Parts: structure tokens; sequence; C-alpha cells
């Protein structure tokens, strides 16, 4: 049972180089870059978010350039730009 139901553990994942979490779907054979798109939702743990992105496959990943753009939700970037968080 949540005896924790008033209890919230903060979990922040990236944060500076990033700063923002989000699925990075990759290429099937013209792998490049990854569709990265912004999930709204709280992130409750890492597992949560983790799976989150392996539900279709992918994984949880995190990217720059959705910092400075209040419209940060889809962008093409590199795979190397979206390092895994570590202890992921």
């Amino acid at each position: 049972s949540p005896a924790a139901m008033e209890r919230q553990v903060p979990y922040t994942p990236c944060s500076g180089l990033y700063g923002t979490a989000q699925c990075c779907a990759t290429d099937v054979l013209g792998v490049a870059d990854l569709d990265c798109a912004n999930p709204p939702a709280t992130l409750a743990n890492a597992t949560h978010f983790e799976s989150t992105c392996a539900a279709i496959g992918q994984r949880a990943r995190c990217c720059k350039d959705d910092v400075t753009n209040t419209g940060n939700s889809f962008l093409i970037i590199n795979a190397a730009n979206c390092q895994t968080p570590a202890g992921l």
C-alpha cells in the first residue's frame, strides 16, 4: 500500500547540459538522428520514463536545443547530442 501517499520523492533527470528528458526514437538503417519528442507528464521516477520510452522500443535520453526554446517539443538532432543520464 502507498503509505507514502503524503511523501513525494523528487527526481530530476538531466539538468544544465540538456535539462530536458524525453524519448529518442532511433532510426532503422539510416541511423544518424533520433526523433525525440518531449513527453508531457510527471516523471514519477527513472523506471517510469525509462519504461515510457521502451514501450515502443525506445529509451530515456537527454538532448539540448530544447532549453532556450519555450516550444521545446519535437526536434531533429544527432544521436550523440542525446546522452543517456548517469545512473539511469
